[PDB]
């Protein structure tokens, strides 16, 4: 059966309390590896926060190493968020206050480290973060948690048992860590049961590095209504969709007519064969809430470009002639390095200085592959995709983007960045942002 993330909601005292530990987790019958979770052994709670509500996010790290959470979605000025000038030494906890006020939306959790972040994620570390504004039912959105309105983290294992989880080569630095086995909600081929009725799937790619390419085996539409940060308003169907490490993307599809089916995803980013991910079986018992798909959402307006007043550029630098000489592991160690901004990551080096509460056109360029970017403490709009504007179900706010080639995203600064906490922009490959693909931006 597909395993749910436990609900989680502020307590009495407006607490919620998640705790980092490791642990060992079965992803298959029979075998058990080496892990880490938060409230457990591998992956965590899905967290429900209301807007307008306060909420102490509780951190204990449980480990014997530092940690941190970043709250991937989440809008929240640099102080409340962590990451690598802020980590929670061992045995700590970091009890940031928030005041939730942001678009409903399905954000997420996980560590945020330098050098070592692909490692604490592989072992398990993330949870999920749906802000709601109560308004789901009059949108005609299924809502009923686990049973019409299911979280699915999609991931892949180069290990499923054993200690050896994590144990990246030259290779997997430079191209990313990619495993056979495919996991949903930390098991290898899960089956769910839902009504004959329209689902919500709220999905997310949490993988190292794999793009997942999902489609359901008799081709049925899958109608996008939100990405990372929410509603779009024209929902649009798609046949396949495309998600990377960092995204999300919620989905609505019809189970109405009874039939099972299989998830399935592209085996890599060429059209390869597609590899099984779960099934779905329809539950004569239940009887379903929504029979009726949603046109209209309440979405942003087409994005002004007219607002920019400053236009920067980005390339996704794999520095391939100097690595493959180095060719011919621990990331830090390794001397792999990539940039984002011209010189590989520093710790002690600003690469942005962004004004308050502006807007800028920030052109990105890739080469050899496609990488995932990611941006902290800011939003922004897909302009253009090799040209051409993005398709409605990528169209919205987002904060994680596949960049194939060229791209062209119009951002907003709405988040304040301190000197001493700077955001962060960055490749969401692990093995990237590891060996360097990674910046620091600060708001003027
Ligand atoms: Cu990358």
């Amino acid at each position: 059966p597909l395993p749910l993330p436990p609900l989680v909601e502020p307590d009495a005292s407006g607490v919620v309390k998640l705790k980092v530990q490791t642990g060992r987790h079965s992803f298959e019958e029979g075998s058990e590896a080496a892990s880490a979770g938060i409230n457990g052994a591998y992956l965590g709670p899905l967290v429900r926060l209301k807007n307008g509500e306060t909420v102490t996010l509780s951190v204990e790290n449980g480990m014997d190493e530092g940690t941190t959470l970043h709250w991937h979605g989440l809008f929240v000025p640099s102080i409340l968020d962590g990451g690598p000038h802020n980590v929670i030494a061992a045995g700590e906890a970091w009890k940031p206050e928030v005041k939730i006020q942001q678009p409903a939306s399905f954000n997420w959790f996980h560590p945020h480290l330098h050098g070592n972040t692909a490692r604490q994620a592989h072992l398990g570390i993330a949870g999920l973060m749906v802000v709601t504004d109560g308004k789901d039912a009059e949108r005609g959105l299924p809502e009923d948690y686990g049973v019409d309105d299911i979280p699915l983290v999609l991931q892949d294992r180069r290990v499923i048992e054993g200690d050896k989880v994590y144990e990246p080569d030259i290779m997997d630095l430079m191209h990313g860590f990619r495993g056979g086995n495919l996991i949903v909600n930390g098991i290898v081929s899960p089956e769910a049961r839902v009504p004959a009725s329209i689902v919500r799937l709220r999905i997310l790619n949490g993988a190292n590095a794999r793009n997942f390419h999902v489609r359901l085996s008799d081709n049925r539409p899958l109608l996008v209504v939100a990405s990372d940060g929410g509603f779009i308003g024209n929902p649009e169907p798609v046949e396949r969709l495309t998600i990377s490490p960092g995204e999300r993307y919620e989905v609505l599809v019809d189970f109405s007519k009874g039939e099972a089916t299989d998830l399935l995803t592209y085996g890599d980013d060429s059209g390869g064969d597609d590899l099984h991910l779960m099934r779905f079986v329809v539950d004569a018992a239940l009887q379903g809430k929504v029979t009726k798909r949603p046109d209209r959402l309440d979405g942003p307006d087409a994005p002004d470009e007219k607002l920019s007043v400053k236009r920067r550029s980005f390339f996704f630098d794999e520095r391939m002639a100097e690595n493959m000489k180095l060719m011919m592991l621990e990331a830090l160690t390794s001397g792999v390095e990539m940039a984002i901004a011209g010189k590989p990551f520093d710790m002690d080096r600003i690469d942005v200085e962004a004004k308050l509460g502006s807007w800028e056109i920030w052109d990105l360029t890739t080469k050899e592959m496609p990488h995932p970017f990611h941006i902290h403490g800011a939003s922004f709009r897909i302009l253009s995709l090799n040209g051409k504007a993005p398709p409605a179900h990528q169209s919205g706010w987002k904060d994680t983007a596949l960049i194939d080639g060229k791209a062209e995203i119009l951002v907003h600064f709405d988040r304040e960045a301190v000197k001493s906490h700077p955001f962060m922009f960055h490749c969401h490959v692990l093995e990237h942002e590891d060996v360097g693909m990674m910046a620091q931006f600060v708001t003027v």
